[PDB]
DNA sequence: AACTCTGCTTTTTACAACAAAGTTGGATC
DNA sequence: CGCTCAAGTTTATATTAAAAAGCAGAGTT
DNA sequence: TTGCCAGCTTTATTATATAAACTTGAGCG
DNA sequence: GATCCAACTTTGTTGAATAAAGCTGGCAA
DNA sequence: ACAGGTCACTATCAGTCAAAATAC
DNA sequence: GGTATTTTGACTGATAGTGACCTGT
DNA sequence: ACAGGTCACTATCAGTCAAAATAC
DNA sequence: GGTATTTTGACTGATAGTGACCTGT
């Protein structure tokens, strides 16, 4: 007869033991007392056996007693139905605690750690949804503050987290290729046409676009309530685009002639159309012109960058700024950055 | 028999240990050897040591003081602040709705959760301000609170503080003259108020402080309750789209009034602030127009009263006007 | 004969044992070893005796290392003087030191409490030094700061507290008053009077007016470097205050003449003076001139204040703040404002 | 024997308790009963428990990590971030200053104050900004630890970054003649160099790559290396303090340095952005004049360039040169 | 009056991270 | 017909903090 | 011939604490 | 006689967060 | 028969307050 | 003479340690 | 004559490592 | 024929409990 020496468990020179995880290699130390090794011993024995833990009180206790993921989520949502916010802010929210749901385990929460978020936050980045990550990012992070306004929680595991910061790939459009893509609307129905030069020429959202109706006008000024920031603007009916040939009265009176509706821009069976049809057309012509582009390729709120960009050049600075229903001075300065395009001439000026 | 505290035994030899905290026990297992272990290690969490010096006397009993007992001295700590006899009954009131929110334990012991709890129970019933400012007030109790070193951490600052769109909508001139109507049923001063509300653009509390010895060489003096801010009117002020006259309209006070004060009662005394509003309102309702949210308010005049003389006169007047000292729609786009 | 009952130690029925604070009236448990009570007994029963406390290996280890006020105040004092600052923001800031030594204990940093902190800061306060309070308040904290950011702490109690809040006492200066001054200004030697005048036509600070040279004026410009703010400036000789019937020209030639020296204002030997002597002596002739204030009297520099107000009627507002050395927007309307003083009289215009 | 741990006694009947963590012995007192109590009183202490489950070997592990191990994947996930090879290096001169300063430990147990420590080693020798750039780094390294969690906590962020007062003196129109004359000793780019650099107030780095192709139709395309914007400017320009025409000093560079860059060495080849500043500076010291601190430098005449600019034509021009994008002594008060 | 010490009250006014460069002291081919 | 309460909303203004002063009452030559 | 649901990218503006009020239902002398 | 690093200093560029969009893929009629 | 848990209830527990028990 | 404070124990609210009684496989 | 508190000094202590010893 | 893992008994750095020495009252 010899020995009762539990696997994985070493004695020394001196009858000192150890385990050895053969997971890493590195022993451990427990003791004198054989009879308690032993039983460490084998505790742990059965551990590599299975991802099974006799986990803490400490553990246990904490546990059934505070949240769960989904479960606060859930109550995430209401609060957020409470904010007062527009209809569409929400479901973009949405959608990313959408996300998340699907990102992550619905455990508790202080049990979420920020190691298993960032690994979802770089599921999304290695994709190269990089925005994507953003967002769902900063949303997660309030949903936490304010599961710990509800104190829940004690810290948010997310703010430990970087926020991926993207460059813009939408590339812009130059004069040339408006025209190339006015062109290649032929085929295209009419109003988009009219939709083209009405947004190069007022400088206004797609959104608010489909949303001028022919009572917007009194006096040779169109009034436009924007949709986005509720800036209010009236537009005079004698501007005029030099670069590309365009004359906002002229443009005005073929929609009246042609479209025939409520609305300034209207359908060919003469009713309002939704937003994303217009730069929907907008797109087959850009595909149907056949021209090549660096990144991504414009669209259509591209008018409104263009538009502005011979604006400056046109008028003045100040004028492009307050067509645009636009306050702000950090982005007349972001709203005039060509992006690598075509190179800033600069003047004898 | 070594059974470690708050761990207890069943019938068949199934071992649980039991939080006090919650009352709820929890499963361990068989072995005694191992439960045990887990055991203490339980009784650390909760409990981690044991003792105590009896020099833990002189150190845990001034330790705990209790919400409410800390709000009555809380609240002399209050009175003296040094500030408006009213400023102080507005937060006395916060108290109390705190008394009627929160129990009665010792400080460290209140829950963020807890509190807003009870704050979010102010947003549900739509009275969301009450909730800033109850906020707000709990907030600082417990900083001066801490001040004392009764604790250690604001629970409220992690909470956040609702939001709130002003409701109350805009008088029109229009409607002041439908109004104005109305209040022919009502006592005579209503309409003087109303003109002169409109036409000093002042503040209703101080219109019913002014006296007739106010006046000096075609100058009304106001002495501005709410900011201290003083100011002169001259008498010479008419609102042109309204068709009232400074001067007209206050030697109709002095023929019809008569009293100490510019404004009075039918007994010849001085009103109070809120009667005046009050009639005002009864005049709103005998109007009967509908508006959107609350419909506006005696103040509203003030802002009538504004929005009225920017047109007249001048931005700068307005601002002059209404005791206003520094600064904080349709715009148009110049051929410039 | 029976017993042994240390004094304040009393019995329970089944015979638990407890220990009464006299002190509170309240009582509190020990356990069911006689031995043991007594023991924690007389532990207490010393403890009356002398605020001496049998203290913790806790707290007696971490005091041997976790510093001391005075001695950390020492070392706060260096890191200012690296910080790279003017040699009196310095001083400022070492008098409020001391401030501080002088109002709490050579103790331990995370041993100094809140309260001890307001105590003291009350007693400043309370004798109506209520700005002095402020600043030392937030020296202190400053201190704490930065001994958290060398670890000796952890928290600040500092910021717990609250800065006294303090309404400006000094009154502003009308220009009958100035008049009257500049009368009483007689019995004066002869620079106040210049001094007086060159104030308020420059608008400029003291401080930066005793520093004026004879080779600051270039082509009918004086060059004036701010010693405050280092902003920049070119004040031309064609000013003048119709309110009180002063050319700057005029003024200038009057220090030439009748003063003599490299400054424009100097002393009656032909020497440079000292900022606080122009105030000093300006304060003698307000008291000889006799009047009465609200508050507390004004000072010289309030002659810049005054200059600023006549500079806002006579030409623009525009004018009085870039004269001033001033830039921004929350002060040429906190110079403006009166303080009890002067009713805002409104007009027709 | 009853002898609690970490307490020992000595040859009197002494009672003293050691601490483990810095070694130093403590004073007791005689007796037994009352030393053992405070004693394990002190052991609860630096350690409550003793005992872990070996089922926290699956824990202890893998969170065990120190400083230089983890600096050394830092730096890996750094070379994945994307950036330009020269910021890189920047980054690890700095990690290498760490590795330098401080043990290589556990994270969890690097001190704020250790920290500190070594930062103000760096100020203390004067190399303020240095400070700044290893905090900053220092706190992202660990940052990033935490983002993968073997550690709470970041120390760092508790410390403040020194704040640097730029010492780098500007340089005048004279001054520049003054260099400009010394200049005669050195190679003849030198010179054209420095015109080049006023004249088009572009970038060192971005000068010693402008290629003669670059030039189309009166107009010099420059594509700066720094921030990628992109630049034409006219051969026309001259600046009237100096008496230096662009298109004057272009061809004296074609004549007199031949070579496929505009700036190119004796040998016909394109140079270093270090020579150039490099030259510049002998001539500095060779002209004999002195400065209040760090003596101005190459880079100094672009910042000449926009200086004289600004008043020679206008601040938007200066603006738009420098390839500066937005906005980010003395100022003549006229009467208005 | 002239000159420094001191305990006080006012005026003024505003950076932090990331990037990705630029300047110069010695160690090498 | 007016009051003072109370539970609620609304409007005005001052908001931190680290730097540079300024100003008058002594003590001392 | 449109129509909205569902998963991504982009475009815009930017605030919180103190004081000190005013509104207005209720019940009160 | 120039190179390359290594250690240092600059200078230009973006900084969070919430809010409100926009734009192509399909499966639905 | 048994893992995971709950109840309901008396036999310490941790304590108050006013009447008896000397002390200023 | 007479009120600050010590003690002493019947009067008291509460939790701990048992075991009876669920429950859902 | 001793409270307070420090040194040095080897016998555990808590391991790692590359040979020796079977597994796959 | 020849790589994964377990043991295991000399090789190694650091503490823990002892006393042998300090020293300021």
């Amino acid at each position: 007869e010899r020995r009762d020496l539990p696997p994985n468990l070493y004695i020394r020179n001196n009858g000192y033991y150890c385990y050895r995880d053969p997971r890493t290699g590195k022993e451990f130390g427990l003791g004198r007392d054989r009879r308690i090794a032993i039983t460490e011993a084998i505790q742990a024995n059965i551990e590599l056996f299975s991802g099974h833990k006799h986990k803490p009180l400490t553990a246990r206790i904490n546990s059934d007693n505070s949240v769960t993921l989904h479960s606060w989520l859930d109550r995430y949502e209401k609060i957020l139905a409470s904010r007062g916010i527009k209809q569409k802010t929400l479901i973009n929210y949405m959608s990313k605690i959408k996300a998340i749901r699907r990102g992550l385990p619905d455990a508790p929460l202080e049990d979420i750690t920020t190691k298993e978020i960032a690994a979802m936050l770089n599921g999304y980045i290695d994709e190269g949804k990089a925005a994507s990550a953003k967002l769902i990012r900063s949303t997660l992070s309030d949903a936490f503050r304010e599961a710990i306004a509800e104190g829940h929680i004690t810290t948010n595991h997310v703010a430990a987290t970087r926020a991926a910061k993207s460059e813009v790939r939408r590339s812009r459009l130059t004069a040339d290729e408006y025209l190339k893509i006015y062109q290649a609307a032929e085929s295209s129905p009419c109003w988009l046409r009219l939709a083209m030069e009405l947004a190069v020429v007022t400088g206004q959202r797609v959104g608010d676009l489909c949303e001028m109706k022919w009572s917007d006008i009194v006096d040779g000024y169109l009034y436009v309530e924007q949709s986005k920031t509720g800036v209010k603007i009236a537009i005079p009916t004698a501007l005029h685009i030099d670069a590309l040939g365009i004359s906002m009265k002229e443009t005005l009176d073929k929609c009246k002639e042609i479209l025939g509706g409520e609305t300034i821009i209207a359908s060919t069976r003469r009713e309002p159309l939704s937003s994303g049809t217009v730069s929907r057309y907008f797109m087959r012509a850009r595909k149907a012109s056949g021209l090549s582009f660096e990144g991504d390729p414009p669209t259509f709120h591209e008018l409104r960058s263009l538009s502005a960009r011979l604006y400056e050049k046109q008028i003045s600075d100040k004028f492009a700024q307050h067509l645009l229903g636009h306050k702000s001075d950090t982005m007349a300065s972001q709203f005039r950055d060509d992006r690598g395009r075509e190179w800033d001439k600069i003047e004898i000026k």
